[PDB]
């Protein structure tokens, strides 16, 4: 079905954010696992998988709309050097991703691509859940102290 | 069954305390969950539910005694700004509630409303168990330190 | 995540309607049960529980958006004096509630808070189902007669 | 298998009656559900499904006989404004349909299409069962009164 | 609940499209079965059932909004004479239906009938799935050849 | 029970057709199996068994009517030497068989042998199902091409 | 455990190849699904998943050896425009990947990193299986023809 050209550009921009998130969260997961913080590693692993599922739905939507999904262009990963930095890097990416999602929804609404809007809204609901998780983790570090926070994330 | 006027006024006073407690505990619960202290959140939620069940029984007793349950007048919530304050606010409310239950029981005894007395005694038993819980939590904070106390209430 | 201030105000306004509805429907339920109209009493109980669940979600969303949920201010309960009036009081509350929901959705849309909109839409679907039910009950009173109508709501 | 042209025309006339009945019963069903007369709505829904099944078999037979089934021409629906009228409208359409079934059967027999006759007889048995149901409901309204009759059709 | 007059007119237009789709897909289904192309016949049968379910929901919504569902007016069916044309006919109807859905959604949004919008968005999602299926079938005919395409749809 | 003499002659004529059909379908089945077209072979085997079952019921009916079943006179088998011809031979036998069933039913009706008519009508329904199958197969050969058609009948 | 710097550089090159293959295979899978060639789409999906698991093991090994896994640099995807080209692009990438694996194993052996060698041998065994599959598909296209080959990959 011939999609709006600018909807497809937006969907490829969201997909681009997802490709970054996939790799950043996957690498953060494996860093946490290497460090023995397996509860963080498992949780971050699942965040990566959730982004992979989002990327799947975007690719499928783009192809249905007769566009070309862009899996070639990979933007800058934000990799922290300790747990607090890694969490803040994830949060910075999520905030950029939800900004882009909102702008994409605005355009989908204006050209009446209501199904593309519904897909982007569901992804945004997932991203706002991730934002809640990250903000909460960063606050927990302040409330229980870093050493306890990390201790609580050693074991699944 | 036409009840004693003052008994009903006592019952509506206790109900008023329950309405405060329901809302104060439900908000405390959701604050703790938002902060990632989910064990505190879950326990405080169950405390809110317990007060909801108490209020149901009081509403049911008032109506049987042919009074009008007061669900309109809501007293002042005591909302803390941190965990220790929230626990102490809960404790302050409970001590007021148990005072009011004792005075009402006295009056039920005097006019021989023994069933109302039994209901109130059952509620007083639950409220003393909550007081036990709250005093114990405040003591644990002193014994294990606030950061360890919070750490131990992150996960369920 | 720092929410829009007027979104938070709208959500607190929706929460305020829910707090009225919780108490109004609970009192109506317990009145219907006291009069032996247990089918009405049960259905109205479930309506109260539904509004409790909506309020929980609103409180959670407001806290996520870094606002203060208002559980202190209780508006005016509309309590009927017979079955027909009780149903009309519920319907009047519901119609005000759905007005406020739509205005809140407009504002969410305007500031691109699409997740808050989606939550309000879901609540709105639930409230329109309650209106359907209430309008239907009031029509049934006219079609079968009040005595038949009450007879049909004695037993669960 | 090349069928008799007038058999096919007769089958299309029966199909045409079924298309009317499908929509008339379905709308009557949803009206009754909207009014809270859910037992009438459920029964009328199953009448509508029964007519859909009859229409399927007719369409299949027509195509086997190398005719063109006519799903384009929709006759006048008879929609009531109250329960008694809706039942009488169904009954009126049923009497038209069974008259038409009888005439088609005569013709099938004359040209020795005994299989088409067998199908139409089965449909006729179903329609006479619907007539019994309809006549019985209209009789019950007189015997128990309209308000009791509707009361008895509120709940499934 | 009094609905917006133009929303109801839009809902009746969508319903009118569904009534065409129901009969057009059902006839196509039974033609394919008659020809021994049973996998197309089964798939098109389920398409027709899906439209029936959409029509039910539209009818229920129109009645709740105190409108009169229009099951009397039946537009032009598009019936192919071979498998390609039948698929192209379905696709032509679907493209008309989704245009009308988008216009109906616009009007629900403008009058704040967000629940009608949600229903229509769900139907639109289903229609775009059917469009994907249709476009894919027409593409496969080109990729595998007409004879193989039909061969692959003889058996379920 | 003494039957009408001409009914019994008609039943023996139908039995004679079945006896032809049993052997022709059984041999076509085993030819197809020998050729590796096992899906045709299996289906033709079941057509043969169906005819065996019809012949049983006719034999049983003739004996009840105190006639002598003729299992001695076997008419000409129509045996093809290729798939299309075998199917066309089956179709030609069926059309001759259904002609005879129609004339037999006419006579049973005339002399009021309504049970014999019902038996023959049931047999006629089965033969019209076989005619549908055969006509459909021949049509499929034209739509998908002979080589694909046979390919699709290699495997069960 | 401090690894050989050149081993890590090899591992990172292999990882680079995996990242290309993940995205190339995932896009090809979703293109095939969009074209209705679901058996190809599903098989290609499983190939993508396989490369994802390889990448995971390489990342984990690089971190164990105190290197930095490179998930930032994405080489050129080879995307076909039709099925034959897509398979040939997969095969060309695989032949590159296995050449790089052999040179990395040579180096692991020379510096006695026998565990890294064993991991790479296991990945090489998987890639040779994928090469077997791809060469076999391209041969099938020649043996059965493109139309039959594609037809055989429509359905799972
Ligand atoms: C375009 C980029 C990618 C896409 C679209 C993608 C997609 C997917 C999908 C759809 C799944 C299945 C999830 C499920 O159903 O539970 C999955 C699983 C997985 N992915 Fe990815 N992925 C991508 C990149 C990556 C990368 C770069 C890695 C590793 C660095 C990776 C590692 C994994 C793993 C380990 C699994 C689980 C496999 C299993 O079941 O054992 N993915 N991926
Ligand atoms: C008049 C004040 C209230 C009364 C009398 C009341 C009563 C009840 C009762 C009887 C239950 C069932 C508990 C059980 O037996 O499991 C319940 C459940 C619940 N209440 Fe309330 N309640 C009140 C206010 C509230 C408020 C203000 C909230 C939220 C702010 C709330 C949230 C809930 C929730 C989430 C549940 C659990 C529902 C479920 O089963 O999932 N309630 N309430
Ligand atoms: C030519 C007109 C129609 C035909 C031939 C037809 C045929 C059918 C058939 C064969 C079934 C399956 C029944 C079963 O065995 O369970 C069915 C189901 C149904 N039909 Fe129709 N139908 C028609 C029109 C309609 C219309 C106009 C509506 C709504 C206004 C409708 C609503 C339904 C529903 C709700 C179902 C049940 C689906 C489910 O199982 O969830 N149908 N129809
Ligand atoms: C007067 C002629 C025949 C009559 C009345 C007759 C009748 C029957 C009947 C009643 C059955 C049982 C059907 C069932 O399983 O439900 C049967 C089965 C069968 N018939 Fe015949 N049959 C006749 C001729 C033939 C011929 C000529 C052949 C082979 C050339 C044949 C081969 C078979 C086979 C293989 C079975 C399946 C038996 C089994 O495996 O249980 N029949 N027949
Ligand atoms: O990331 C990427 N997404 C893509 O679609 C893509 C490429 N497409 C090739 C192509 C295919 C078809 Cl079918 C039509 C026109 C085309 O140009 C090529 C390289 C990289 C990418
Ligand atoms: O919280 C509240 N409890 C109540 O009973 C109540 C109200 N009563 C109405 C009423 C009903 C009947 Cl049946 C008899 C006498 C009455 O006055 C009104 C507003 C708020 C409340
Ligand atoms: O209904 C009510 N909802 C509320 O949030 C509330 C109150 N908040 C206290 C508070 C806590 C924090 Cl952490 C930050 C700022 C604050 O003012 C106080 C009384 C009644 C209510
Ligand atoms: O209700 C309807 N039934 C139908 O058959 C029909 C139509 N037929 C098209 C057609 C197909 C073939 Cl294969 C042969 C000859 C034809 O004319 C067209 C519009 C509406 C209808
Ligand atoms: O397709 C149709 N949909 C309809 O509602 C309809 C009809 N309505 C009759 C009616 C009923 C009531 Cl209760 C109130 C006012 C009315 O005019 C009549 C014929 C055909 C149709
Ligand atoms: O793909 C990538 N893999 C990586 O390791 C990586 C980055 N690492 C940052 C870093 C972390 C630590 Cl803990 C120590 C030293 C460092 O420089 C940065 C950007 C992109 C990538
Ligand atoms: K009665
Ligand atoms: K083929």
């Amino acid at each position: 079905m011939k999609g709006d050209k600018k909807v497809i550009q937006h969907l490829n921009k969201i997909l681009g954010n997802e490709l970054i998130a996939i790799n950043q969260y996957f690498l953060h997961s494996r860093m946490w696992n290497d460090w023995g913080l397996k509860r963080l590693g498992a949780h971050e692993y699942h965040e990566s998988i959730d982004e992979m599922k989002h990327a799947d739905k975007l690719i499928e939507r783009i192809l249905f709309l007769e566009g070309l999904p862009n899996l070639q262009d990979l933007g800058k990963l934000l990799i922290g050097e300790n747990t607090q930095e890694m969490l803040q890097c994830d949060l910075n990416l999520e905030l950029k991703a939800t900004k882009d999602l909102r702008e994409a929804i605005v355009h989908c609404e204006q050209v009446h691509d209501y199904v593309s809007r519904d897909l982007l809204k569901d992804i945004l609901e997932s991203e706002e859940e991730h934002i809640d998780y990250l903000e909460t983790q960063l606050g927990l570090i302040q409330k229980v102290g870093l050493e306890n926070y990390l201790q609580s994330h050693m074991h699944e």
